[PDB]
């Protein structure tokens, strides 16, 4: 029915395994979170409902067995630079939101169920653009990044790409969710980086950064902003 691709093939079992994987291998030693049980609670989010009605409410219990807080000083944000600031974040040990638990069980997943089946769709989903953008993948994001925002505390930094003409977006996760809902008193340091071997045409000066100060003036974040970097210079020496 669908315009989007279906849904990772044996979801269940991944989210269940990437579970297991995190909570004993990659991020132990807090409190102990049940596996099955939040496998079961991703399941019940939006399994057998409207594919094209999900609500950010779907997602609180889901959220609650493990809300995506990073500790202080260790977050990191990024927009149009997803590879990049892992590998930023990777080196200097800090975390993305792919490195939360919920955002490692969910990275680079598809999902979404059809109404009176108990099983996800798995020939097609939701296009975000040609379907719904109230489809359960763009839901959980936006919900996960509001709540990542939320929880921000101390230094917070962003990767941003200044190889493109605005490196801060309005309308991407970033500028829409997670910018706008920073904790208050956080301080934000973003770094616009820049493809190796070509000019950068965005900078700190530029019309698009000059949003996001403002916004964060708002919130009450401090901002310092750096650029004019390729991705090897930022890596070698941020
Ligand atoms: N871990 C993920 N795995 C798969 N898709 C994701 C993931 N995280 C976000 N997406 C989706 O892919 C899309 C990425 O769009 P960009 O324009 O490159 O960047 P932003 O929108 O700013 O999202 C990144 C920030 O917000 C949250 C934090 F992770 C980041 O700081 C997005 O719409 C999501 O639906
Ligand atoms: C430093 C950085 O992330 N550069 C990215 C590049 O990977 C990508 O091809 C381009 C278009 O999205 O955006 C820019």
């Amino acid at each position: 029915r669908w315009h989007g691709a279906g849904s990772t093939a044996d979801f269940q079992k991944i989210i269940q395994e990437r579970c297991d994987t995190y909570t004993q291998t990659i991020r132990p030693g807090s409190r102990s979170r049940n596996c099955q049980a939040i496998r079961q609670a991703f399941m019940s989010a939006f399994i057998s409902k409207d594919p094209c009605k999900a609500t950010k409410e779907d997602y609180n219990s889901l959220i609650n067995l493990a809300p995506p807080t990073v500790p202080c000083g260790q977050q990191v944000f990024w927009s149009k630079t997803k590879e990049l600031a892992h590998e930023y974040a990777k080196r200097r040990r800090l975390m993305t939101l792919e490195d939360t638990l919920l955002g490692y069980l969910a990275d680079g997943l598809r999902w979404c169920g059809e109404p009176g089946s108990s099983d996800l769709n798995i020939w097609s989903c939701p296009d975000w653009r040609k379907d719904c953008r109230t489809n359960y993948l763009s839901v959980f994001w936006e919900v996960l990044s509001e709540r990542f925002a939320e929880s921000a505390c101390n230094t917070v930094r962003v990767v941003l790409n200044g190889s493109l003409e605005n490196a801060f977006d309005s309308m991407s996760i970033f500028g829409r969710v997670e910018a706008p809902n920073l904790r208050p008193q956080v301080e934000l340091e973003a770094w616009l980086v820049h493809d190796t071997g070509k000019p950068p045409s965005d900078s700190c000066s530029g019309s698009s950064i000059r949003k996001l100060k403002s916004i964060l003036d708002g919130r009450n974040v401090k901002f310092r902003c750096m650029d004019n970097l390729s991705r090897d210079q930022f890596l070698q020496r941020s």
